[PDB]
């Protein structure tokens, strides 16, 4: 299929689908605009946001039900109905958390200090709750890697640029982000990306 | 296998699970817990939130997570890989905008200002577009019912609490709404559950 995804020219909500085209072999066109072109792409839109994906000309929207959309019948979905719904889960709330940022705050002072307060507390208690997830385990879900491991290293890597000492005391959380690095097809698209902050 | 749901005494995040139980006739224990009792379970809990499904002897969290297993080749789910990508979409752009509102916030100044603001400024655009989106199907996602509809319904039900007007100038979304709690399972749950405010 002819797939075209749009987004700004940023990791974001868009890496996700991004990593998993990457991992899939699946060649699509990586389209980022700059806000210039947004008002008028924004209004084509029956909701307004980005990313979407567009899919042989049908616009699919909302970057998580598209992760999944792409996961279809592969074993990135999880090998069971029962871990496709850890997997959902882990991604909900891994979702959940960095949903609690403000993103899009203006008042730069204020920006400063929630992400502190979110950082001192929230997050290391949310890394205690994944690291006692995931054990001694290898991935997060089942004996294979699922777009939940992705989507860690993602929103880690996200978190990481903020608060670099994160996992200074989680280490199984490091290793996780490094299995899922080394990944040859991961490994690749992270090397070739365009580097942006976010 | 034998189904334990734990959550507050309220619809909530919970309630699409129980449309859920009910439309596929499938009988669980409904288990609704007072606050004072919450911290006690909240500690013994992988991620510390509600509401969580125990299958067997599994623990299952995140209620789209629970949602999007339960209903996983049953007719509620799409017709098409498309159609369950805009089943999903579709659930995800609702959940969005419910979990913007600051339920658990205890300023209850703050609290209902924030309330007010959202269903004031953003709450008309999202019918807006659930409107235009619908536009003179019979249900959101393709030729029939999908868990979709039912969170819609669900949804709007929490909406129309504090503001009665909202679908005022939308009835083709009323009549949406109608036409699932029409479904004989869902009019039959709806007619004997506990009745709360939210
Ligand atoms: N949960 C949605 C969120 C969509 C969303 O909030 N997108 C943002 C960009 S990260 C957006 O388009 N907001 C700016 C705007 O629409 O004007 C998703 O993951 O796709
Ligand atoms: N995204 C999660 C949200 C779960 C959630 O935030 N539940 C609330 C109750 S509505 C909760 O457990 N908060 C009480 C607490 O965290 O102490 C889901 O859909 O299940
Ligand atoms: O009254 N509440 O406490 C409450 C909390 C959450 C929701 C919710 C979140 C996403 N969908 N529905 C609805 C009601």
């Amino acid at each position: 299929p002819n797939y075209k995804l749009t987004y700004f020219n940023m990791r974001g909500r868009a890496e996700i689908i991004r990593y998993i085209f990457a991992y899939l072999d699946i060649q699509y066109e990586d389209h980022r605009i700059e806000q210039a072109d947004w008002p008028e792409i924004k209004s084509t839109l029956p909701f307004g946001k980005i990313p979407i994906l567009e899919v042989d000309g049908l616009t699919l929207h909302q970057s998580l039900a598209i992760a999944r959309y792409l996961t279809k019948n592969t074993d990135l979905a999880g090998n069971t109905e029962m871990e496709q719904c850890h997997v959902d889960a882990i991604v909900d709330t891994l979702d959940d958390f960095m949903s609690c940022f403000p993103w899009a705050e203006k008042k730069q002072d204020v920006k400063e200090q929630m992400f502190n307060e979110l950082l001192t507390y929230n997050a290391p208690h949310l890394m205690q709750d994944l690291d006692t997830y995931l054990g001694g385990r290898e991935w997060l879900i089942g004996n294979s890697v699922t777009w939940a491991d992705f989507y860690w290293e993602i929103c880690s890597t996200t978190l990481l640029v903020f608060k670099p000492d994160l996992l200074d005391n989680h280490p199984r959380l490091v290793t996780l982000r490094k299995k899922v690095q080394a990944i040859p097809a991961v490994a690749n698209w992270i090397k070739r990306r365009p580097q942006t902050k976010l």
